[PDB]
C-alpha cells in the first residue's frame, strides 16, 4: 500500500485500497457544540500516566510516534464512556503547513493548528493486533493544539525531531513523561469512530478533549521540517498530515460537561 497525503494518494483515494473508508463510523469527524449533548452518565476520565514508560520516537513515514512500554499497565486511561481499562502504546500528531489547519477533528468547523492522538487498547483483548478487531477495542484521547506560548512539557520532543527527519528513522526516547502534554481540564466530547490512517478500522472510542493546549510557531514550526520521505529522498516536507472531517451518520456525540 502507498497511502499518503499528497494528490495522488491522499484521503481521497483511499477508499480503493480501504473500502471501509466509507463506512458508518469513520473518523475524525466536525464537533457541534450546539448539537452534542452533555450525559450525566458519563463516569468521571481518568488518565493514570504515573508509570509510564516511553521508549522510542519512530518517523513513519505519516508522522511520528512516540512509543511505550505496553508489555503491563504501566499507563492507562479508564472511566468516562469506557469500560475496563485501556493501556497507552504511543502518541502522535497530526498538523497543518499554515497554522489555521492541522486539526483532524473541528470544532464548530474551526480547524486547530495540530492535533495531538494518545492511543490507548483495550486489555480484555490481550494484543493491540486482537484489539483493533473490536469494536471497543481502542480508545484515542484526542488534544488540539493552537499557536501561542510555548508548551514546556512538548520542548523535548520537538528537540528530537532533527534526527528523525526522515521516514524509518528512530531515536532513543526514554523517560519523557506524557502528562506535560495535557491541558488544566478534562472535559471532553465522546463518540464511536475510527482510526483516521488506514487501515480505517471502526474500533475507536475516541475521547476529544474540549481545552487545547497552546505551544508555540517556533515549536510547530519544527514539525514541519519532517519530512514523508526517506533519507537521500527529494525532500517532501511532512505537513499536512490531517484527514478531513467524515460524515457523522447515525452517531452522536457526547459532552462531559455542561
Ligand atoms: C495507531 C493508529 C493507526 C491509525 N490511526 C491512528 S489514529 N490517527 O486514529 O490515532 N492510530
Ligand atoms: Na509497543
Ligand atoms: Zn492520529
Amino acid at each position: 500500500h502507498h497511502w499518503g497525503y499528497g494528490k495522488h494518494n491522499g484521503p481521497e483515494h483511499w477508499h480503493k485500497d480501504f473500502p471501509i473508508a466509507k463506512g458508518e463510523r469513520q473518523s475524525p469527524v466536525d464537533i457541534d457544540t450546539h448539537t452534542a449533548k452533555y450525559d450525566p452518565s458519563l463516569k468521571p476520565l481518568s488518565v493514570s500516566y504515573d508509570q509510564a514508560t516511553s521508549l522510542r520516537i519512530l518517523n513513519n513515514g505519516h508522522a511520528f510516534n512516540v512509543e511505550f512500554d505496553d508489555s503491563q499497565d504501566k499507563a492507562v486511561l479508564k472511566g468516562g464512556p469506557l469500560d475496563g481499562t485501556y493501556r497507552l502504546i504511543q502518541f502522535h500528531f497530526h498538523w497543518g503547513s499554515l497554522d489555521g489547519q492541522g486539526s483532524e477533528h473541528t470544532v464548530d468547523k474551526k480547524k486547530y493548528a495540530a492535533e495531538l492522538h494518545l492511543v490507548h487498547w483495550n486489555t480484555k483483548y490481550g494484543d493491540f493486533g486482537k484489539a483493533v478487531q473490536q469494536p471497543d477495542g481502542l480508545a484515542v484521547l484526542g488534544i488540539f493544539l493552537k499557536v501561542g506560548s510555548a508548551k514546556p512539557g512538548l520542548q523535548k520532543v520537538v528537540d528530537v525531531l532533527d534526527s528523525i527527519k526522515t521516514k524509518g528513522k528512530s531515536a532513543d526516547f526514554t523517560n519523557f513523561d506524557p502528562r506535560g502534554l495535557l491541558p488544566e481540564s478534562l472535559d471532553y466530547w465522546t463518540y464511536p469512530g475510527s482510526l483516521t490512517t488506514p487501515p480505517l478500522l471502526e474500533c475507536v472510542t475516541w475521547i476529544v478533549l474540549k481545552e487545547p493546549i497552546s505551544v508555540s510557531s517556533e515549536q510547530v514550526l519544527k514539525f514541519r521540517k519532517l519530512n514523508f520521505n526517506g533519507e537521500g529522498e527529494p525532500e517532501e516536507l511532512m505537513v499536512d498530515n490531517w484527514r478531513p472531517a467524515q460524515p457523522l451518520k447515525n452517531r452522536q456525540i457526547k459532552a462531559s460537561f455542561k
